Parts: structure tokens; sequence; C-alpha cells
């Protein structure tokens, strides 16, 4: 599974162990292998939320299922929360993009997962 | 809604004032009320078009709604233009894909707008 | 179509002509005229791959056509062999998500392809 966040907060105010902290609560989150999460955060970015460019964040899960309304709403608030905690971004600026993957579609290790 | 663009354009040929003109456009292109609008510009990256290295962008709009046949040709006109006039870039040199998302997909605010 | 790779490679490992063999190989590969590809490498970012910082990459491949299963375990090979050739990335820390783009979503040159 891959776990995206682009932000504007500089690169000094994300925290240490902060791509720790995402590939545990995230694999906890997808029951996914801990081992197999990847986590991307993207820093110091030109970006704006409503016109603002108070602190916000661009978000994106991609997984091999465990993706659906009731689930999503439980990672986005598990996210915001790790977001408002580590990086001080208000839950009502950020955006997570949900991505419920084909197996056939996702490429690793030289072949896919099909 | 979520609009990004990826350009090797360096930043400082980026106006001033290009994330606001980004967001009003889009409101008013998308129906969407500006507040709803988050706009992310990535200059100076390592990117080819077709092999060159020209300027060019890669861009992508996701919505929850607003997006067809019809209006997403509308959208490429506007964008664009607005890359051409803005950031110099030719529009044979533009990509962007457009993503129609679903509402329990799109996690904000702790939840998902499902 | 469009390849992006992100990677915590530092862009001094990135070699010359990079941009151009993948832009070479994805036209062979998807039979599309490279003319078509557009090619994205983003190196130095902040990433893991199971928790370790350890060399890794998250790539993304949209293509209107010529995207499925078989196609996308040929794709998986060749860029995974490419990025370990090239970036000395272990196949198994790579991720690529195959995107089958619908023409009417794919924006160029003032319009889409539909
Ligand atoms: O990321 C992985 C993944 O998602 C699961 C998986 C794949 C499917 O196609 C499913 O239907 C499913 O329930 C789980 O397999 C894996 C096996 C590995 O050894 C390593 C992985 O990283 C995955
Ligand atoms: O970005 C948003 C969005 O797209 C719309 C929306 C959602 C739907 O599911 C629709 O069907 C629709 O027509 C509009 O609601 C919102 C409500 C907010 O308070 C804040 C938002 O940011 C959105
Ligand atoms: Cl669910
Ligand atoms: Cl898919
Ligand atoms: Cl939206
Ligand atoms: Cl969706
Ligand atoms: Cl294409
Ligand atoms: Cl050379
Ligand atoms: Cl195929
Ligand atoms: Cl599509």
């Amino acid at each position: 599974p891959m776990f995206i966040v682009n932000t504007n907060v500089p690169r000094a105010s994300v925290p240490d162990g902060f791509l720790s902290e995402l590939t545990q609560q995230l694999a906890q989150a997808t029951g996914k292998p801990p081992q197999y999460i990847a986590v991307h955060v993207v820093p110091d970015q030109l970006m704006a939320f409503g016109g603002s460019s108070e602190p916000c964040a661009l978000c994106s899960l991609h997984s091999i299922g465990k993706i659906g309304g009731a689930q999503n709403r439980s990672y986005s608030k598990l996210l915001c929360g790790l977001l408002a905690e580590r990086l001080r971004i208000s839950p009502d600026r950020v955006y997570i993009n949900y991505y419920d993957m084909n197996a056939a579609n996702v490429g690793w290790n030289n072949s896919t997962f099909a």
C-alpha cells in the first residue's frame, strides 16, 4: 500500500519519526503487511487550500482492497489526526484521495500482484 | 476539487498570484465554491514531453462530479490557456488527467464527503 | 502516456540520458509513439518502503489503453530492470501503479483525446 502527503509545511516542521509512525498506523489500519507499506512526505510545497496558503495537505492512499465507505471514513480520521498532531495542519485543510487498486494494476518486484 | 501542475519551468517564472488565479478560474469553471478548491504548483521539475525538455506540464484535476466529455474539453482549453499565458508553456506540451471522484473516496476534515 | 518515478535516490545518482531512455523504452513497450510519452523523475524524496529509507521508488504509468494484466507484468519487469540498473533500486522496493485512462479524461493542446 502507498500513502503520499504533499504539504506546504516546511521540512524542518516534519518531526523525527514521521515516516515510521505513518508506516505503523497505516499497516494497522489497512491490515496490510507493515514491511510493505510505502509512505512519501513532500514538504515545502507551493500550494493553496481555498485560496489560502495556511498549512494544508493533499494526500492519496492506494491499496489493493480495504477501501470503502466506512473504512475511508476511519482512515480520514486517523490520517487527519496525525497531520494535525505532527504537522499542525487543520483537518478541514486536508484532502485524501482513496484508490482501490486492482491487483493487476500494481507493479512490484518485476511483476504485478495479480 | 484538487488541481496539480508539475512543470520544469523555474519557480521564478511562476508569477505571483498564480495560485489565486488558478483557484478563481477553477471555482468559476467547475462551479464549485473556491473554498473547496485546492491547487498545487510544482516548478523546477526534471521532466520530458516527447523526449524534449522544453517547458511542459503534467497536470491532474480531481473533482466530485463536474467531470465529463464536454466539461473536460472546456477545462483543457481554460487550463492550457493559463499555462500558456502565465508559464509560457505551449498547449501541445501539456497533459491534464481528469478524475471524477466518488464522494466516498475523498477524505476531508476527519471523514469523507459520502 | 505519462510515467512518473518518485525516489529517495539523490539527483546526482540519476545518469545522463535517463529521461530519454525511459521515453524510448516506454514507447517501445506501450507501442505509443515516443512523441506522446511524458516522463517525470523526482529524486531526493523523503520516502520509506516498509519503514526503511533504503533506495526505493514509487511510480505511476497513465496510458489511454495498452494497460492490462499481461502488459502491466511486462511493464513492471521492464521498469524495475531500468530502476535497478540505472538507479540501483532493488525491484522489491518499487511500486508502479497502472492507469488505463479514458480518452475523454486526458486533456492536451486545449482539448481532450475523446
Ligand atoms: O501489498 C500487498 C497486498 O496488497 C497483498 C494483497 C494482494 C491482493 O491482491 C489481495 O486481494 C489482498 O487481499 C492482499 O498481497 C501482498 C503480498 C506480499 O508478499 C507483499 C505485499 O506488499 C502484498
Ligand atoms: O469539495 C467539496 C465537494 O466536491 C462538494 C460536493 C460533494 C459531493 O459529493 C457532491 O455530489 C457535490 O455536488 C458537491 O461538497 C463539499 C462540501 C464542503 O463543506 C466542503 C467541500 O470541500 C466540498
Ligand atoms: Cl468499507
Ligand atoms: Cl485499478
Ligand atoms: Cl471535489
Ligand atoms: Cl473514485
Ligand atoms: Cl496515452
Ligand atoms: Cl551517456
Ligand atoms: Cl494485457
Ligand atoms: Cl479514466
